[PDB]
């Protein structure tokens, strides 16, 4: 049961409030860039806030050995107090290496399986206590369980964002579902199921053109879905459908594709001046992907500049994205496809192209390979470890980790195609 | 006409302000200080910054010393970030050139060095250059607008109106800091209204009376003598907001107790902020900084509802607590001034406050020798009080003393207090006669 779990992690969090309160230095924040990143950041922006903490928040696209070691020597002058969102897990043993008074709340897979590593680093990792960090919690959802400790719960509403943009809304489960009860018990937020294109508040004929979930190849373009919802008798000019316009929409894509699926979906309504957690979810994904960190923790902190920065960005990503995913060349090895794209869109291609096998999107960036791959619950289940699998980067000079359901790695970009085999080979193997 | 070329000179240095900012791709230290303008300035900043996806790492100190500024050039070493200085910076330019900094002077002090661009790494924005006077038509969240102004982020005026009226420059209104209202007001960012002073708290009135210093009335200074008075007069003590027909009754009787009436009435300040009274958010970000609560002020100009909460218990503590040391005062009197002895934080907040007809000096002291501060106002500035000449006097008896008109102060020996009191009473009696 999760509460009995919850009463554990209590203790680690319960001692992260003692650590934050009575530390009275520099607090250097690290977070990560996509929405569950992004999340993490704005709720302990507000928390440190809260709490009268000054704080120095980075945000990198990884947390590799040199932004360590480039860290590591703000620690000579005046040592930080270290809070790591989303990463440190994995990297614990250059942490420990170099010293740092360090806060880690991760929820990757771990490799020291202590919560009180030493004096100086307390870990908050949900597979400590047996809580899966692919389907049960985000890392916003680790930052919310030491805020809340402060009574903070209206950030509830940053760790539900980071919930939907981690892909763990559906099933919900585990202490996602207690954050989301608690957000709803407090009135931070309301459920209401419908269908998707209704989150976009845009003309309907441009939510489906844009939509990647699901993405409908045919409809994706203002022309052939505007002519789409002509011909069954919706004005697409509209920016809600009605009961009566959804019933028709969603009987005449299911005839048409069969196939589709979660064309219905339980709408996050948030306390939060983007209302809609799902949009805010796209539209920190968008911003992150843009390089624009610090616009994304202002939208967080409900700027205005920030947030019509954002739409803009969203819309423009999301147009990208469409053409991206247009010209894209899928390749098919054993286990297998892959791809080269631009940076910034890997990650989201290859969770929107995956059906039957694993996808592993790359994009080449100096002379390293970067790589995204992405599986589903069905692939985990039949014995998928993509943490594994792209950890096998290390015989080629370089390295790899993540999730079993979604994880990176780089190597020199000479070496594309062996890590792709080796990984091949390996994914084989696990299933 | 005039005030517009006076702002394309200062646009020279605003937009070369803009692109050193833009153009800066690594870290970015912002430095504040800690009364109501150099939070309203750090929340300037803040804004300013995030939207044009900048991060950055905020400090605040009580004062920019020698000691201070050595400390952060050790940061400079390991990694050399931008410098943004607010309401601080131009008095302490030739430590921050020494050490080479990367900089950004955003300041309305009198600057040491009259010039904007210093070398190739630090532009000083300060008004007094362009021949504008920063203690009477500029603050520190004013010049920060300024540069805020050159993104087109004109929602942030109403932090500039927070520091104007933080640095008590809101009356008159003069120079930029009129310009900037007028853009506000324009923007609809900023309603004005004449209103009395007690309908800025949003609490029952009794309490709003009660706890007031600006002006502190002796004779209300309680919850139970407010009550009866309004009471008396007619007015529901519970009500949150006087209406004309009460502000006429409270007007007419208060006159008795306190016979300069007018200081009762304000232009009041209704903005775009979730602290819709900008004299409010003034207090609030006065009574944090004074409690060190220096995030928790960034946060309540970035109106984060807990910062808010926070914000409010707070300040209701804070005045609680003055209206106490007000109360505990033993004011005496010679012949032109009165004076007393208090604690080493507040001495000039509380002579400031309780100046009616004569000047008020307060002192403290610490170990061998009595520090002083005097205050007067603008009716005794008018009949010739001037306590820099008065305070200076100071030199007679070993120490020294001076400052402004209004506002001065002075050192002496422990044992020379009585004698020193004495002649700066006989100066004053001079000066007024
Ligand atoms: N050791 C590990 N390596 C990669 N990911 C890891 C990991 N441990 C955990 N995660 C992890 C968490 C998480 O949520 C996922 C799904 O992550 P991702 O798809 O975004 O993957 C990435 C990672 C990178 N990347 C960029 N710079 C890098 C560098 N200098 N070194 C190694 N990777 C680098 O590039 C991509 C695609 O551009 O992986």
């Amino acid at each position: 049961h999760m509460m009995e779990k919850l009463k554990e992690i209590e203790k680690v969090t319960k001692a992260i409030k003692e650590k934050i309160l009575n530390h009275y230095g520099y607090i250097r924040v690290i977070t990560h860039h996509d929405t569950d990143g992004l999340s993490s950041g704005g709720i302990l922006a507000k928390m440190l806030m809260r709490t009268n903490k000054l704080f120095h928040l980075t945000v990198v696209e990884h947390l590799s050995k040199e932004v360590i070691e480039k860290l590591a020597k703000e620690n000579e002058v005046n040592k930080p107090l270290f809070i790591f969102a989303a990463m440190g897990s994995g990297q614990i043993e250059e942490i420990i290496k170099h010293n740092f008074n360090a806060i880690i709340l991760d929820h990757h897979p771990p490799v020291i399986k202590d919560s009180f590593i030493n004096e100086n680093i307390i870990q908050l990792n949900p597979h400590i206590f047996g809580v899966d960090g692919s389907r049960e919690i985000t890392a916003s959802g680790v930052c919310y369980l030491v805020a809340r400790e402060f009574g903070y719960y209206d950030l509830s509403v940053l760790a539900i964002v980071g919930i939907i943009g981690d892909m763990q809304y559906n099933p919900l489960l585990g202490l996602n579902k207690f954050i989301v009860n608690e957000a709803r018990e407090y009135r931070y937020v309301k459920i209401m199921n419908d269908i998707v294109y209704n989150i976009y508040d845009v003309e309907i004929y441009k939510a489906i053109a844009y939509c990647t979930k699901p993405y409908i190849p045919d409809l994706a373009s203002e022309g052939k879905a505007f002519k789409f919802l002509k011909d069954i008798g919706i004005d697409p000019n509209k920016k809600q459908l009605d009961d009566t316009d959804k019933k028709k929409l969603l009987s005449a894509i299911i005839f048409k594709y069969p196939k589709i699926e979660n064309l219905l979906i339980d709408r996050y309504l948030i306390e939060h001046k983007v209302r809609d957690a799902f949009l805010l979810s796209e539209m920190l994904n968008a911003v992150g992907r843009n390089g624009l960190f610090a616009v994304g923790i202002g939208i967080c902190l409900e700027d205005d500049e920030c947030i019509k920065i954002g739409n803009q960005i969203l819309w423009e990503y999301k147009k990208n994205l469409i053409n991206e995913l247009k010209s894209v060349k899928l390749k098919k090895l054993n286990n297998i496809y892959y791809f080269e794209g631009k940076k910034g869109m890997i990650g989201i291609i290859a969770s929107i192209l995956v059906d039957d096998k694993p996808v592993i999107g790359y994009h080449i960036e100096g002379d390293i390979a970067k790589f995204s791959a992405r599986g589903n619950r069905d692939l985990v289940n039949r014995g998928l470890n993509l943490s594994v699998a792209m950890a096998v980067a290390k015989e080629f000079g370089g390295n790899g980790g993540g999730h079993d359901v979604a994880s990176g790695a780089v190597v020199s970009k000479d070496k594309v195609q062996e890590f792709l085999k080796r990984v091949d080979e390996i994914i084989g193997e696990q299933l």
